[PDB]
Formats: structure tokens, C-alpha cells, sequence
């Protein structure tokens, strides 16, 4: 029989092969830092110096026979090409008429990015987070965010997984027109020039190659040779450990919105329709597409952008586009791939949209019911009512009546009642919606008691600006506190007010207040009660179940509320 192969395993790159190839210590452009190949190229040496080598090699993955060539005298380099990822024990047989004889077992690893060479992520959620058995059928969403592993130092491996159903990652950019990138400050709109060198306008990147594959996490094992890190990597083994989590990349969100408004340009829509099944084939661990364009019509980052006639139009063919390209993906892979979209709800976003037209495209709409009061300006309100507030005005509500200077109001005012109505009324069917719960608080200070027009209320009170706070307090900008950080800073575990805070509860609106009468610090936010109206609703009404923005910022309060209120119901899951 020859003499048995001995494989030389740092000439073999120790048998670590990838069919993605990623730049590791450089930021480039996207596609000079990611190459994605069908097939992965396994090249393994091996040698033969005594006694016969033979004529042919075969190579077996767990026994069984993937390849095989010719030997060349002492040396020989098994090359092939393998399209399934996984970890293999691999050997190698030299062949003759006389027998075969075969190296010793050796691990081999083809990575894949669905994660197929990864063990289930461990995790380290924080205990809060409870234990659930709601029905499958109901929508559990929310957002896990790039640049939560920074200063936040929130990663992938925290998140309460067996409590989510669908996991949305902002978000990812679209190269072209950006300057509303430069509102967040700091390296963000040069990064994304980066990414976009060599990159077609219109075209999907990721904004942050580091936090995406680069950074090695130590408690997901990596090392820094390993082929494919950060948070992708991470998101790759929490697949193997959830299976049936659906992982979706959104594309827009506020800051990075400003491409969508030139797809009244079919050929801007082809351009970038082609570059998300590109990047789909890409990463496999992602499931669908979602779409956050802030806003069609306007009223977005850009102050310069938003055509009412025409984006709606070009928001319907999108989706259509979109849905046709999903459908090239479902034929080639067998896989089910979902086409969502996080939508405005006051009434002058959605007028700009025929969503009868558009939902026939759409697993689900994600409601932005959120947002609706905040230190933009010095108005006090609730950011996530489900209905009209005591503080609002005769006629506020439906929009009928006149403002405290007489002028009318233009429409109904913005709670998450008056939008999911004026959805359901045009025919959005109800299993498609999902309703949004806020993570965090938008605030004010200023808000003394002396300003308030009813004493009981400090949402009829006036503002001087924004809250203020540091980064330990869960203020990242000012006007916005994480709830975790209201919990700490402001409720105290039994909910009843610490550090000068008062709590209180609208109970016609469904919405949460602290107040300090002293600092006239006032936090609008979703609080244990606020987030089961919210379930309850969703129940009542038949909708497909309830999201988040943004996981990074909650103590695990809000999403077992979240299961809490969805408690006994189910629902039937679009087709
Ligand atoms: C990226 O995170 C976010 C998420 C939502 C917003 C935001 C910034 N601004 C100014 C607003 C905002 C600003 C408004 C407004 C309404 C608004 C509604 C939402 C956001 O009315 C007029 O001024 C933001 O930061 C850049």
C-alpha cells in the first residue's frame, strides 16, 4: 500500500478555510473588504517521504469521499472546492493497485456565514429578563443597534434571545446623499465615506466593519485569526443556538434616510434592489429585509428632502421590487425571506403612503408609535400614548378642533391610537401591524409648577429645554435617557420616585411621567403599565404582536411586559 499522507497543517493554513474574505487592521471600501465565493477553496498539503506514494489521493469529510486527485511524487496539495460550511474530521488516502492508505483524522473548518462552523453563542443576559411561553405565532421584535458595544457596552451575547422573535440590526446605510449623518457628530459620516470608496451610489454597505466583523469578542471565543468576528460572528452562533430567530438588517432609520428620497428614479430602486440580494447571498444569517425610510413626503433629518406626490409611489415600487428580487432568493436558496417595514404614524406620514398598495408586499409594517413628544421643542407630551392625553385641547384629539391661538389643527393629534386607525381603516390588515414600545424617555427640564395650566398635570406645563444628563445616567444626547437609566436615576425599584422624583400616570392616555417639581425635570416614557395597555391592545385589535427601539437600553422590564400583556393570545401569522 503507499506510504499514508501526513498533512502539514501551517502550510494548510491549519485548516481553517472561509468562503467569505474579510479585511481584518485596514478600513477600506466595502468592496475592497468583503468577497464572498460560493464555493470555498481548500487547499491541503501533505507528504509521502518513505516508501511509495502512490497515484491517487482522496480526501473525506467524516467519512465520507469529497475529493480527489492525483499525487505528485513526495509532495502532493489537495486542492477542491466545498460549498457547506461546517466543522469536518477530515482525512487523507494515497491510492495505488496495491491499497490505499490514509492519514490520521484531523479537524477541518469551513466557515460559512449562516454559522454552520459555530457552536450556539453562550450567553449573559441579565437575569431580569424572565421566562415566558408565549405563543409563537406573536411578533417579539426589536433592535439591536452597531454602536451598542461601545460606551453602551451592550453585545450580542446579552440579549434575552428565547424572549425575541425577530432581531432588527440598525442599521445599515446606503451610499449617495448623507449629510444628515453629520447631526450625530464624530466619525460617522467619514466612515461611511469610507465604505462608500469605490462603491456604486445607491448600493447597501456596513457603516462599521469593525463593530460588524472585525473586533474580536473573547467571550464568543474568538481569537484574532479567526476569519469571521464582531458582531456578525456573534449573531451567526446565536442562529445555531435559536433557530427559528429571524435576524433582519434595517436599512435607513433616521440619520441614514437621505438616499431613499432619489428611488423616484426606477433606476436608483434597480441599483439598490441588486445590491440587497448581494449582500443577502452575503450574510446568511440575515432573514429579509426592512426598510426605515424616515419619511416618505418628509419630515425627516432632512429638512431640504420629501416629496409628497411622489415618494409614496416610489415607496409601493420599492416594496414590489423588492418583493420580486426576495422571491429570486426563496427559488435558489428554499428559504422563507420576510420584506418589513418600521413606519411614521402620524397622520401627515401616513397620508403620504397608499399602504392598501404597499402591505400586499409586506410581511409586516413595524409601527413607530414612539416619538410623538419630545426636547426638539418645549412642548411637553407623551412620546408613546396609545391614546389622547388630558393635556391636550378640545378637539386636539381628532384634530376638529382650534389651537390656544384659534388656528385649527391640521390633523388628528399624534397618539398610537389615532395611526393604527387611520392604517386599519384604509385596509391594512391588522395580523401585518406591530406595535411600537419606547426603551427610553424623552424629557425636559424647565418644567416648574408654576408653568402648568392644571396643577395635576405637568404635561400642560412649559419647558425651558431639553434634559440634561451624563452617559452613566443613560443620557446619550440630551433629551433622551435610556429607561434602564429612568429606573436607576428616577423610579428606584419599587417605582415610587427617588432623587426628587415624583411617578405618575395618565390614565386616559395609557403613558408614564416622572416628574422633579424642583429641577423641573419631566421624562415622558413606557413604563410596566403602559407596555401591558399596549399588549392588551394589540390582543383587542388582532395585531401581529409588539417591537422595541432599542434592546441595549432595557433592564429587561419593558420586554417582560411586553410577553406579559401578549399573555394567552395568539395570531394567525401573514401567509
Ligand atoms: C437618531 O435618533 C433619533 C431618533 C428620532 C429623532 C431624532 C432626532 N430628531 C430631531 C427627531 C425629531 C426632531 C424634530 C421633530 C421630531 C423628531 C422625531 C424624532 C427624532 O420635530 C421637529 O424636530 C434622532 O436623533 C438624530
Amino acid at each position: 500500500a503507499p506510504t499514508a499522507p501526513s498533512i502539514d497543517m501551517y502550510g494548510s493554513n491549519n485548516l481553517q478555510f472561509s468562503k467569505i474574505e474579510l479585511a481584518m487592521e485596514t478600513t477600506s471600501g466595502y468592496n475592497d473588504m468583503v468577497k464572498y465565493h460560493e464555493l470555498a477553496k481548500i487547499k491541503v498539503k501533505f507528504n509521502q517521504w518513505s516508501g511509495t506514494s502512490g497515484d491517487t489521493y482522496n480526501v473525506y469529510f467524516d467519512g465520507v469521499k469529497v475529493a480527489t486527485g492525483a499525487i505528485t511524487g513526495s509532495q502532493t496539495t489537495a486542492s477542491f472546492e466545498y460549498g457547506q460550511g461546517g466543522l469536518y474530521q477530515m482525512e487523507i488516502e494515497a491510492c495505488d493497485a496495491t491499497g490505499c492508505s490514509k492519514s490520521a483524522p484531523v479537524e477541518i473548518t469551513i466557515a460559512d456565514t449562516d454559522g454552520s462552523h459555530l457552536k450556539p453563542l453562550t450567553m449573559n443576559v441579565d437575569p431580569n429578563n424572565k421566562s415566558y411561553n408565549t405563543d409563537p405565532s406573536i411578533v417579539m421584535g426589536t433592535y439591536f443597534v452597531e454602536w451598542g458595544i461601545y460606551g453602551r457596552d451592550y453585545t450580542v451575547d446579552n440579549m434575552p434571545v428565547d424572549n425575541l422573535t425577530h432581531i432588527l440590526y440598525g442599521f445599515i446605510p446606503i451610499c449617495g446623499p448623507n449629510e444628515s449623518v453629520k447631526s450625530v457628530g464624530g466619525n460617522s459620516f467619514n466612515a461611511l465615506q469610507t465604505a462608500c470608496r469605490g462603491v456604486n451610489d445607491y448600493e447597501v454597505v456596513i457603516h462599521d466593519p469593525w463593530a460588524a466583523y472585525q473586533k474580536s469578542f473573547p467571550q464568543a471565543g474568538h481569537e484574532y485569526s479567526t476569519p469571521i468576528k464582531g458582531n456578525y460572528a456573534m449573531l451567526m452562533a446565536l442562529k445555531q443556538r435559536n433557530p427559528d430567530l429571524k435576524i433582519i438588517p434595517s436599512i435607513g432609520g433616521w440619520t441614514l434616510s437621505d438616499p431613499f428620497y432619489d428611488f423616484v428614479d426606477k433606476k436608483n430602486r434597480d441599483t439598490f434592489v441588486a445590491s440587497v440580494k448581494k449582500f443577502l447571498k452575503t450574510w446568511k444569517f440575515y432573514d429579509g429585509v426592512d426598510i426605515d425610510w424616515e419619511f416618505p413626503g418628509g419630515g425627516g433629518a432632512a429638512a431640504d428632502k420629501g416629496d409628497p406626490v411622489n415618494d409614496g409611489p416610489a415607496y409601493i415600487a420599492l416594496m414590489r421590487e423588492l418583493r420580486v428580487m426576495l422571491d429570486e432568493l426563496e427559488a435558489e436558496t428554499g428559504r422563507t425571506y420576510e420584506l418589513t417595514s418600521a413606519i411614521g404614524v402620524g397622520y401627515d406620514k401616513i397620508e403620504d403612503v397608499d399602504y392598501a398598495d404597499a402591505v400586499q408586499y409586506m410581511d409586516y409594517i413595524f409601527a413607530m408609535t414612539y416619538d410623538f413628544y419630545g426636547g426638539w421643542n418645549n412642548v411637553p407630551g407623551h412620546q408613546t400614548a396609545l391614546y389622547c392625553g388630558s393635556f391636550m385641547r378640545p378637539g386636539q384629539c381628532d384634530g376638529g378642533g382650534v389651537d390656544e391661538n384659534g388656528e385649527p389643527y391640521k390633523g388628528p393629534a399624534y397618539t398610537a391610537d389615532n395611526g393604527i386607525q387611520l392604517l386599519l381603516a384604509q385596509g391594512v390588515p391588522a395580523n401585518k401591524l406591530v406595535l411600537g414600545t419606547a426603551m427610553y424617555g424623552r424629557g425636559w427640564e424647565g418644567v416648574t409648577p408654576d408653568t402648568l395650566t392644571d396643577p395635576n398635570d405637568p404635561m400642560t406645563g412649559t419647558a425651558t429645554g431639553k434634559l440634561k444628563g451624563s452617559t452613566a445616567q443613560g443620557v446619550w444626547e440630551d433629551g433622551v435617557i435610556d429607561y434602564k437609566g429612568i429606573k436607576s436615576f428616577m423610579l428606584g425599584a419599587n417605582n415610587t420616585g427617588i432623587n426628587g422624583f415624583e411617578y405618575g400616570y395618565d390614565a386616559q392616555a395609557e403613558a408614564p411621567w416622572v416628574w422633579n417639581r424642583s429641577t423641573g425635570e419631566l421624562i415622558t416614557f413606557d413604563d410596566h403599565r403602559s407596555v401591558l395597555a399596549k399588549g392588551n391592545y394589540a390582543k383587542s385589535l388582532g395585531l401581529a404582536g409588539l417591537f422595541s427601539w432599542e434592546i441595549d437600553a432595557d433592564n429587561g422590564d419593558i420586554l417582560n411586559a411586553m410577553h406579559e400583556g401578549m399573555a394567552g393570545g395568539v395570531v394567525t401569522p401573514p401567509n
